[PDB]
């Protein structure tokens, strides 16, 4: 396009929607906040110099209802309100937060989860490296790293999992591997989660079973532990260390009694693969509770691009779900429900993100013809009464170079997701999963959007 297009274009007017868009590229980016009264008029524009707040920019944009809106980071986690003239204000408080995996909601809590080191039960073992050096280390137990931002208090706690045995991520399945959550599904007073298995973590692999020294170590799996400390980044492996899973042809989710993690039951089904997006150091949820009281897993079979075959999975991409609205004790799978997820051209399906709209739709972010090796950019809509086939939306551009971290579902089903041409602005499009379509709307006089939702003034 070009910056003179929007001459026509009526600027819109501050209001209770809220648009978190970066002015720039690289070091001239400027990290903005712009506030509207209305996102589908197509009509309508919103400039970065007229109205807006600089922000020190966040990884995530998170939305606390219609009340505040979180910026979380990894480090200078802040949060910003609504004031009585439709403008961004910066909240006063900060917190801290530690570097974590996935995030939640829970009641007013913005839960921050990972499986880290732990501080009890310390193990020293002795071997020898790829050198020959005798080498003696102490390894610690793999637990889960709650943290949790209260939001209405406007306050953080760091919470206590590497002291609490309860929330040991060791041997969370019962192979020894130990698991990551992905996703904090709140379901009235439950937590449930998708526990990928990591597999066999420095302290699981030095572990005694039953005589067996490394007896979480399958037969025939002895090759595929890493011998010393290699990889780079996010993918980086140890010594004594088996890397990801050793069963990728199961799906485990687990559910949680509160928010404290301690009680908790696990429930497997052999029809998917593990439940999770990985781009590459983010899981990403792919548990959401539906309408008519079901919880919906999705899986898009990760573990097919693994090396080994050994840690390849044939269960292809598809969908499970659990109900709801049950005992504790009868909390499982429903054995009647099952779906491939697959393209409009029959194909399988690989995506990265999920989210529920209402009703019995999903939007989906799939890849393109080069599987994960491509870029995810094509905005899929999954009918949980269908058969697997993914619906492609009516009225979205084709040269997608850019969406919105977070979509926005309003107060009757609509999708609205800032979709960024590389010939144009980032352009807000509503969606109706129902009838899979798109209408164009707000149009942002910016680089890029990451976020967009409603707030209400305080």
């Amino acid at each position: 396009a070009t910056p003179t297009e929007v001459s026509n274009l009526t600027e819109v007017s501050k209001g209770n929607y809220v648009i978190a868009a970066t002015v720039g590229t690289g070091n001239n980016e400027t990290n903005v906040l712009l506030t509207a009264d209305r996102l589908d008029d197509p009509n309508y524009k919103v400039t970065p110099t007229v109205q807006g707040t600089q922000n020190d920019g966040a990884t995530y944009w998170v939305f606390y209802n219609q009340r505040s809106l979180f910026a979380l980071n990894y480090n200078q986690t802040a949060s910003y309100s609504l004031n009585p003239a439709f403008e961004m204000t910066k909240d006063p408080r900060t917190y801290k937060l530690s570097r974590f995996t996935t995030y939640g909601f829970y009641n007013d809590y913005i839960m921050t989860t990972s499986s880290g080191s732990g501080t009890i039960d310390a193990q020293s073992y002795t071997y020898t490296d790829k050198s020959g050096q005798s080498l003696t280390e102490t390894y610690y137990p793999r637990h889960f790293l709650p943290a949790y931002i209260d939001a209405r208090n406007q306050t953080a706690k760091d919470g206590t999992g590497a002291g609490d045995i309860r929330l040991r991520a060791e041997n969370f399945l019962g192979n020894g591997e130990y698991v990551t959550l992905a996703g904090l599904e709140q379901v009235g007073n439950y937590l449930y989660s998708a526990a990928v298995p990591m597999g066999l973590s420095q302290w699981g692999y030095i572990q005694t079973v039953d005589g067996r020294e490394h007896g979480y170590v399958r037969e025939g799996y002895e090759d595929l532990v890493k011998t010393e400390s290699g990889g780079s980044g996010s993918g980086s492996y140890k010594a004594n260390e088996l890397q990801w899973t050793q069963y990728p042809d199961e799906c485990w989710v687990a559910i949680f009694k509160d928010e404290t993690l301690t009680e908790h039951k696990v429930i497997k089904s052999d029809r998917i693969s593990y439940a999770c997006g990985r781009n590459r150091s983010q899981y990403y949820q792919m548990v959401w509770q539906a309408d008519d009281g079901y919880l919906y897993v999705f899986s898009p079979s990760y573990a097919k691009t693994m090396s080994d075959a050994r840690q390849q999975t044939r269960l292809p991409a598809g969908v499970v779900r659990i109900d709801t609205r049950a005992s504790w004790e009868a909390l499982d799978f429903d054995p009647s429900y099952y779906q491939a997820l697959k393209n409009p051209d029959g194909s399988e399906a690989a995506f990265l993100r999920s989210w529920y709209t209402s009703g019995n739709y999903f939007l989906l972010l799939a890849y393109d013809a080069q599987g994960f090796k491509g870029t995810a950019n094509r905005l899929l809509i999954f009918d949980t009464q269908g058969d697997g086939t993914l619906r492609e939306v009516s009225g979205l551009p084709t040269d997608i170079s850019a969406l919105s971290n977070t979509p926005y579902i309003d107060d009757e089903g609509h999708a609205y997701v800032v979709v960024s041409t590389s010939t144009g602005y980032p352009t807000v499009y509503k969606i109706d999963p129902a009838a899979a379509t798109a209408s164009k709307g707000l149009t942002i006089v910016a680089t890029s959007v990451a976020g967009v939702g409603k707030l209400q003034a305080n």
